[PDB]
């Protein structure tokens, strides 16, 4: 599986890090699918890049 | 709906605030769904990212 | 510009036909692009594919 | 945060269902946002559709 | 390499195997990686759900 | 056509302009489609953000 995931940019490298693992692993968990098999995409949106509303948050 | 608009850079941000809520009025509008259910995502691409017919635009 | 929107199936070709026309001619109204030149795709999203808060909505 | 998960198509509803749950639990953990905030795309894939190393996998 | 590529459907499958072959060998030549870790993705669009111009093309 | 590629950063101009032209003709030769209406979106991934098998790259 191929999971990319949207965040609002600010988080730091750990958090980040621990974001791939562990969705990876619920992906793996979830599907009974190899983990070694699921890749994590992580997108950072910038403040102006990113609406709720037609606002931005 | 959350839709995710590619856009060249390029742009101001008041360009692309007015793009957030023009498109999450244009989605609300069109689909009789509430306005803040609308999320927008608008992803820059710098010139040597974007291709046309194969050549750079 | 490109424009993918997800939404939830269920809109008739006359709704998703609107927004297909809406949202392009806000895209080129906010970026003061050809109207030519924007495209828009329509992802329609099943009720057992989107969750909101870990629960399909 | 907005998340997109390519899968290659099979599943059940439930197991779509419970990797909808899982992944949304694990984002709101790694992140520490509110689980509500979290949203989870399911975008099925044919098995004629998806390729690794050019191969039909 | 993940490639997601954005057809109009119609095509065969013998078409859609030929796409994915050819783009991968394109990626893999293009920056020397190995072709086993190019991935490509077909996602099919219906005639209803792509526009170019506010206009379903 | 429209093609996004997600590869990881650190490639130089020309790698990723021949990546365009090449996976452009290959869409426009395997779907006998005409190339000017191939469209190619390069997206860059730094290496902590994106993960394969729970473990970053």
């Amino acid at each position: 599986p191929i999971a990319q995931i949207h965040i609002l940019e600010g988080r730091s490298d750990e958090q980040k890090e621990t974001l791939i693992r562990e969705v990876s692993e619920a992906i793996s968990r979830s599907l009974d699918a190899p983990l070694t098999s699921v890749r994590v995409i992580i997108t950072e949106m910038a403040k102006g890049h990113f609406g709720i509303g037609g606002e931005l948050a």
